[PDB]
């Protein structure tokens, strides 16, 4: 009642990446903490830096517990990502609101029967332009990928004029598979 936390459908892990050239890419990836209730999500979100305030070269990742935010995870190797590319002006205007909306689409299971295809999301803070992406587990599942892309674009509020693409991790690791 007035004392039980509200369990989320999934337990989530927040990851941090800091670009450091002394280390391999994988060694720069670090798990911050995990949560599985509404209350613990907000406690964590409220304690950490907004993405717009991180140094260029850093990432946040939020993934279902047990899935690492890397292509080589069994749940990512056959998958891909719906990519949101932000210009440098949208660092100020949309980065933080887009990322929080992305976080909520994940923990709120916003993609109906296809929320099981979601692995996680990643925001890259970069000088050349930031990126936000939702990662899904199977790039050949056209129906799941397309529905997630349509729900995502509308939850972000992007105008029907704007087009976003989905790329497979196989292609990234070595073009768009889908567009909405
Ligand atoms: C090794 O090279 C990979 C990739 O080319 C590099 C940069 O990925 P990045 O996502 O930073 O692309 P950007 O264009 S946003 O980066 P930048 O050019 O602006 O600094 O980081 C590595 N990388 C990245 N990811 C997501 C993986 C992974 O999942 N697995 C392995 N093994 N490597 C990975």
């Amino acid at each position: 009642e007035h004392y039980i936390k509200h369990p989320l459908q999934n337990r989530w892990a927040l990851w941090f990446f800091k670009n450091d050239k002394s280390k391999t890419w994988q060694a720069n990836l670090r798990l911050i903490s995990k949560f599985d209730t509404v209350e613990d999500f907000w406690a964590l979100y409220n304690h950490i830096q907004l993405s717009s305030n991180l140094m260029p070269g850093c990432d946040y990742s939020l993934f279902k517990d047990g899935i690492e935010p890397m292509w080589e995870d069994e749940k990512n190797k056959r998958g891909g990502r719906w990519l949101i590319t932000l210009n440098k002006q949208q660092r100020r205007s949309d980065l933080d609101r887009f990322w929080l909306e992305t976080l909520l689409c994940l923990i709120g299971e916003s993609f109906d029967d296809y929320s099981d295809d979601v692995c996680g999301a990643v925001v890259n803070v970069r000088a050349k332009g930031d990126k936000i992406a939702i990662w899904t587990t199977e790039c050949e599942n056209r129906d799941a990928v397309t529905h997630i892309g349509r729900v995502y674009k509308e939850r972000l509020g992007l105008p029907p004029k704007i087009v976003i693409g989905y790329q497979s991790h196989a292609d990234t690791a070595t073009k768009n598979r889908f567009v909405v």
